């Protein structure tokens, strides 16, 4: 609104504890190039070559562009992670507030000789926040562009593309759709202007920030025996025999809980090199499903125990355990030393080992001359009477995923984490309006493809409100809780972790996750 | 409060049938000797010797003992209990008031000779009832030490003790717990104090107390015939061939609904002997689930039925059908004679019998040359459209248990029984203080290890408030209800079932279920 | 707010006298480069090499940049100081108030050929007042980058660098701390905005602005004599002889107070040469303490007068005395006549000379056979019943000092001088925001390094309000005052002292301490 002169807005970053509630709030500063040179071209691969058939997609470009804010690292630093999960147990979102201001538009011109970028006072910029959540919406597929971790870097906003049905080939079909999205309602920006919008979510369960103390296995005073009776053989004649189940074996109680369902997942040591088989195939011993002729990864799947205690160092699961990057990278296959793999020995109480394979079933009919036989079950599904915890959310890792819109579902929430929604925050798509290059003299009735080069460029800041839960636990010694154990660092090479390397980089030293306190079952 | 000559409270016992509720009251008697000299071990079993390395525990002792009623024949007779599941078809708990009274406290002098007990004025009971659930809760274990059946006789409270988590070979870890119950606030009760509480239940829903005079595989007008049609094999040709399902054939009809899912649990015949193979392991034929490592019994599992209509008499599960004690006995290994064996005919409307393993689907794609071949499965679980029946709640079982606090849990019922609760009565714990003795002259920094041996006891009442469906059935003729059958008993050995015998026991002749009414599904 | 036509602020410079206390207020333009090219560095430098083991250090670099105003010579001019120092015989802060306006920020591109700088209307810098005094305090240390004395030149304001602790060789340790500036609220300004804060000082003493006329030694009428009696030896038998104090001899006087401790500092004569040593070693010769392994230079240590009465001229103490330069200038070994060098006579009643090492105290035990000794020491420190005088502040030295924040400390004032303060003024940070240059066409994840080359400018005032103490003395004979005496100066060459030169930079004569008035003890 105001002039070119005034400021549309200042920054604001800080978090403040009120109390069960905390409000974190920041602010970065983004570039926006112009993509496609204003073109929605089709985009498709089919399975003839390279990867292979069940790579095939089809879909759509966009000359516009969005924000993707979801990830926990944007919202908090380090410092305050460490503040949040040492003492509290449990968080939510309740509302956010985005505005985006300060924007400047500057058009480059080339001489060949050199570039020359001189601002321009009147152009606009397109933005708009879609509501109704008629387009297809992209985030929640844990892909890159979001916001950097350390507020001061500048970053690029990523373009926006879909994937719709396809038939064979990766061709188009009749249900396939095509979205233009000149056709929604959106607002312009010009050089004194800002957007403000405001949301507020859904009611949530609180995400269980605790460790477990206890086992469903051991859930009994070991002091005493059951009043329950229970089977302990026959006789050599075929006469039943009974035993009651005592301190001395407690492995024999009847138990009112089961523990969590599963499906096998192969191991594999990351530390050890002498425990892993030579040269096994990522992309053949992975589990798979499949879907309309063709399948695809599932990963992580259903949550499992990384390790449980006891267990030999380095003891991981295949493809069943988020892994990080120190810092955003584009290399396709990062060495060992860049990794941040995470692990889950907090659950190990509810859920199983994920390679276990320990549960048995008996598979005949016994009778006069045939002895009963039992065998292991790969794969064992939900029951009534099982319990289970969910993965872990980590700093690194995704807030929400988009809960698809279908007729059923069974406990949503994401394998990979976080909260899962009915209405997740609204998509806020931003480009920046063309401008078309001196026209011919005479009429042209086809339309004008020759624009001025130009980016766009501002400041956007994001506020978001969370609510915790503080807790009372009377257990006597000390609860562990999350330090930083680095001995020593050389300025001239790594610097501090989490701080700033000595080439300017910012890097993310190891990963954390939300549960280190120890509540009993 | 009041002095040592009046009393500080009164005996109540009566049940009285108010409506659509009834309320249950009954006192007794209760001693508590002293526990481990006032001391606090640790406890622990390592895999090394005996049973074996799935039998490891680790944990704590502790001074404290505390009140166990949960079992519903404590709150019920005999007769009442006929009374209830005769005309009524569902109950659900409601509140309970609980309190204990007239503490006396008595010390005891051996002079090696004999010993002497003389009744001391002035000593205290400590007692407190624990709100927020910060101990951990060893009630539904199914573990002894519960309120005698019957209330003449006079019983002792357990030792309360637990178990955390476990390293390897039984030692403890990093999230291991250890709570200092004098850190806890209490009320001291001397003679002439009482202490009250209570308590009101979360909504619940009614336990269906009713047997089922239908079936799943027949919903149907057995008159008619379908107007959908079903493929009743293919041509010589290659063709494919209808068919329409008519009373003829009653398996064939598309059915909206499906039965409950399953896993495969051995069979074994109680009564009949020449049915059993012989010498079987009760271990090594048992349904287990693994967890950290090691693998614990599965028992009684998801309910299936024992027995169905027509089936061989004493047709039975292993492990699969809860076992209880004719009266309350310490024997590890009892006769069959002693035990009250229940089983399940009332569930087998919907639910399939345990061992039957029918299920079938299809193992291959058919196409020329080859053809479709179908399988048996061991395993079944749950898929959307199944319909289930909880087991039964017995006179004799238990009537809560804790929902442990999870992430998720899949309708949450407990498999042994009863009405599963997020917040369940809390656990009451008592101990009578320490008092030293005869300290020496000079002073010790040392702490004192020497105290006066004593004991104490008191009467404790509970009073439940229960809420029950009475219902009306249009059926024409009469359903089974719950009848004392036996012919003749001898006072000269066992007296009168459910009564007193010879010798003065308290004996419970056979097991009583809740479901004799039938009612359609 | 206003637009880009209208001035933001005018110029404000005056130094009313309105009574009790005085306002100063000045204006001056200010220039802030790019610094880091928006990058955080680690800097360390270990003691291999170079310096010494002494000399390592680690911390961090900033983009931002800051305002030091704290020096004497910013707020006064040659005259008004001289107005206050000969009337009045005291002053301290009482609040400021200062602003920043007339922003503007311009673009410099280079062709190869030259370089073109061409005004940027739309960019923005963003600056705050920290309050909570969260960032390290590098005020105080008496680095260069304060403002001008004179009000015409402009100046460059200094990057912002901390250092944290470290360990051996200087490397980073877990103490270590990593402050990320933009974690910060701040303010944009953009051209026609500007920046207003505000301050008030807390409860000081005033500084003392008087030389003292006597001294302790003589606090006493010299024609009397004192009513105590005291021992003026031995008899050669053993007895003890009395002597009483008279006008005959006045250092015999029994005295209530006690002059200043002191720590032995080496004497060195800057004019005279023929008294000095050859070549000594100033690093070698110089009062040190050690910290953490190391040890730093102790300068100027506590106070100590230069020289006597009486004493040889150019007699001074070794790093006792401040010194300053005739103007601003890098080199870093100035000649003798380029450096005022700063002299203590004003407080010689109370402190002692430096290097004089006269007290005295007894070493052993008499008694027949040993006769007593005594012996000089290097060191004394305080006991009850000392007094001493704090260091002067000259119109070149620093205002005032952060009392660093630790459990204790004993009479807090500045060992250079000034006003210790608890709460001092707030450190003010600016830095220009980043614009970047043209992204490529596709999205790139990583961050983007390549900025377009910009500096600020603009104006800056400060408004001091001081509180004066105005005072009477008897005396009858005139005082000292402070005056201008050099004779002549050629216009060709050094122009008027405390004015412009020949070659246009402004030169400060000679330095001028506060105390100029007599006042007894």
């Amino acid at each position: 609104a105001e002039g070119v002169g005034n400021s549309s807005g200042d920054w604001h970053c800080d978090t403040k504890w009120m109390g069960d509630h905390v409000i974190t709030k920041s602010t970065r500063t983004w570039v926006l190039p112009t993509y496609g040179n204003h073109l929605y071209g089709p985009i498709n691969f089919d399975g003839t070559t390279g990867s292979g058939a069940n790579a095939a997609y089809a879909g759509y470009k966009t000359p516009w562009g969005y924000f993707d804010f979801n990830r926990f690292h944007c919202h908090f630093s380090p410092r305050d992670w460490q503040r949040l999960i040492n003492n509290h147990t449990g968080i939510r979102p309740k509302g956010l507030k985005i505005k985006v201001f300060n924007v400047q538009v500057k058009e480059v011109t080339t001489q060949d000789s050199t570039k020359t970028i001189a601002n321009n006072l009147t152009s606009t910029v397109q933005i708009f926040a879609d509501e109704n959540y008629d387009l297809p919406y992209v985030l929640g597929s844990a892909t890159q562009g979001t916001f950097p971790p350390f507020p001061n870097d500048v970053f690029m906003l990523p373009q926006y593309a879909y994937c719709t049905l396809q038939g064979n080939s990766g061709k188009f079909v009749d249900r396939s759709a095509f979205y233009c999205l000149e056709y929604f309602p959106s607002q312009m920006l010009r050089t004194g202007n800002n957007f403000e919008f405001q949301f507020k979510f859904e009611e949530v369960p609180f995400h269980s920030g605790w460790a477990q103390s206890q086992s469903l296995d051991r859930l009994m005073n070991p002091l005493l025996d059951q009043y329950l009776i229970g089977d302990y053989g026959t006789d050599a004649s075929g006469n039943l025999i009974y035993h009651r189940a005592g301190p001395n074996d407690l492995n024999e109680f009847y138990k009112n809980w089961a523990p969590a369902p599963y499906e096998c997942i192969q191991n594999i040591n990351s530390s050890d090199n002498t425990k892993n088989a030579n040269s096994i195939n990522g992309s053949n011993s992975t589990n798979k499903w499949g879907l309309q002729g063709r399948q695809a990864w599932d990963a992580p799947g259903f949550v499992q125990a990384s390790t449980y205690e006891g267990a030999a160092a380095g003891q991981s699961l295949l493809n069943g355990v988020l892994t990080f990057d120190k810092s955003s990278a584009t290399t396709s296959s990062p060495a060992a030393t860049a990794v941040n793999r995470t692990i889950e020995d907090e659950i190990q109480g509810t859920n199983n080992f994920g390679n276990a394979r320990n549960n048995i079933v008996a598979i005949n009919q016994q009778t006069k001359g045939t002895n009963p036989t039992t065998g292991s079950t790969s794969q064992f599904e939900t029951m009534p009477g099982m319990v289970w915890s969910n993965r872990d959310i980590y700093l690194q890792g995704p807030i929400w995923a988009k809960i698809p819109n279908t007729d059923g579902h069974f406990h949503p929430s994401p394998r990979m984490g976080g909260f899962g929604l009915k209405h997740p925050p609204p998509m806020i798509l931003i480009k920046n309006t063309p401008v078309p290059a001196d026209p011919p003299t005479t009429f042209n009735p086809m339309p004008q493809t020759s624009f001025i080069t130009e980016y766009s460029t501002g400041q956007v800041t994001v506020e978001m409100l969370w609510e915790v839960q503080k807790e009372s636990s009377k257990r006597w010694n000390p609860e562990v809780q999350f330090t930083s154990n680095f001995g020593t660092s050389d300025p001239a090479v790594d610097g501090i972790p989490f701080g700033i390397n000595n080439l300017g980089t910012y890097v993310e030293s190891r990963p954390i996750g939300t549960r280190y306190i120890s509540k009993h079952l």
